[PDB]
């Protein structure tokens, strides 16, 4: 006894692993470069050649929208049919889920070492949660507990309208509106978003922005070498907090609000010093509704693999 | 036991009725004036004697947060203990729920004649639902279908940041921010929200407002007798559309987006003629995500009583 395949595929890397069906324990994690292989199926075939456990069931998390049978990646060239791959492999069950789904399903098996708290009291148990993360884009998922079942609630919530909170942010909205049409939260809360803030900040003060990259905004802000970059990073943290407070109000998320890494781990200290938590509770007479809600950065390394395990196991009739 | 008792209690009136347990049909509705009675219990006994009926179960919708055994009614001499009342009546089940929650629970009982559609295709059955409603305040709730049960997910999503999408709207944002601090969606989408919009529009045009009431705003927008009021109402309709579309993205709400009637039915023709649906779909590349998602205005006469019935019938083990 007795293993299923799990997988966390994102950008150009494909990390695969084994999930113990009885326990949900993940082992034998291996990461392949998606640039070396023509498909996900041809990484799984290598992975499964080199472990010699009979696997029948698999759940792979992939950082792209999962709708029908056809899966097309966002930042890599892979695209495949779920049913074909399932048939081509030995497989009885083949679940393909979005990465934020896998992450939200990891959450109830995370322990306190897997979490860094930012304000709030303790979670109320069995109560709804929100996960978001600013990375390549802005992902959001929710999780609710209904009669022993953990039910994930996927969505495209990083694409809701950007909600400015001052004259400055408002000038940034309109600057972005004039280039790009509708301005979503993701336009400002992601890697490419941190660059949008930078450019908009410089354009509002009537200078010309350099062609900077997200790493350069971070690094020049963490250095204090550029006051445009420190303001970009600084507003990002505020915007991020406000947005997380809206998730919390919206779904009554007293189980807690979680941040999946993305770009934040790379500026933890600045993030901890930032106005994030004040922004989270900056809700007028509803400051009290969210005042005690915990926010956690998740710092577990493979919540994706964990979550796929949980999802699969729950699919196969297990109780998590 | 053929009937259960349902109710819908606000600040001045208590409405009571019988819910047929086999079918969920509501009947023999009657409204009582709160000033005429010392307690909800006393209004209940009256109703049951006048109708010469016996029940062992009840569900009452109340216009307050339900967070404990104690129901902190305004009509403060009416505040009561749920356990106390259940025991005083001889009930086997007494459910007490928030009124806006009850409206959300009506939705699976609603017939096409109770609904006015505003764009989109047919609902995907069993997929999530968002509901929101601009009355005295802005209510928001969601529903998810799990294990043949509709589960309601309450929150305070009316109190999230107002998301302006133009310079005119950002100006209204800042005018409001200068008067109170945090400007929520409710501050703009509700009856008082209309007065706020009108005041801010007048100020933005360097003029002085009158002390107008919510009903003056709608009245004069309808009659085309005030450009400020007309503009106030036009912006409400678009902002209402943008807001629903954000709910739809955020929880993947392919079951439908529903608007509870508070103020809208009073300007139904104005609303139909407005930019509502275009603003719901105005989400840049995620237009195609929400294009097929139907919006409906609920026009049932007593969706609180119907939703109270539905909640109770699921609590008793029925599938709606």
């Amino acid at each position: 006894t007795k293993y299923a395949l799990v997988g966390d595929v994102g950008g150009t890397n494909a990390r695969l692993a084994l999930c113990d069906i009885a326990s949900g324990e993940i082992s034998q994690a291996k990461t392949y470069s998606g640039l070396d292989y023509p498909s996900l199926e041809a990484v799984i075939r290598v992975y499964l050649e080199e472990h010699k456990v009979e696997v029948k069931d698999g759940c792979i998390a992939i950082a792209c929208p999962i709708t029908g049978d056809w899966v097309a990646m966002t930042n890599h060239t892979w695209a495949f049919s779920i049913a074909e791959m399932k048939k081509n492999l030995g497989f009885s069950h083949l679940e393909i889920i979005n990465d934020f789904t896998a992450v939200s399903m990891a959450i109830p098996m995370l322990k306190k070492e897997h979490l860094i708290q930012f304000g709030g009291a303790e979670p109320v148990e069995g109560k709804p949660i929100a996960v978001y993360g600013a990375g390549t884009g802005l992902g959001v998922a929710h999780l609710v507990h209904v009669d022993k079942r953990w039910v994930s609630l996927p969505g495209e919530g990083g694409h809701v309208d950007f909600a400015p909170n001052s004259e400055e942010e408002a000038i940034i909205l309109e600057i972005l509106r004039a280039e790009i049409g509708h301005v979503s939260a993701e336009r400002v809360l992601s890697g490419p978003g941190l660059v949008n803030l930078y450019r908009a900040i410089v354009k509002a003060d009537n200078r010309l922005p350099e062609n900077l990259k997200p790493k350069d905004i971070t690094e020049r802000a963490l250095a204090d070498s550029c006051t445009d970059c420190r303001r970009a990073l600084s507003l990002f943290c505020v915007i991020m907090g406000r947005f997380g407070g809206n998730l919390a109000l919206n779904l009554g998320t007293f189980g807690g609000v979680f941040i999946a890494g993305g770009i934040v781990p790379r500026f933890l200290e600045f993030f901890k010093a930032s106005g994030f938590r004040a922004a989270f509770e900056d809700k007028g007479r509803f400051k009290e509704y969210v005042h005690d809600i915990p926010v956690y950065l998740i710092v577990h390394d493979n919540p994706g693999l964990l979550g796929s395990g949980a999802h699969l196991r729950q699919t196969l009739g297990h109780i998590l």
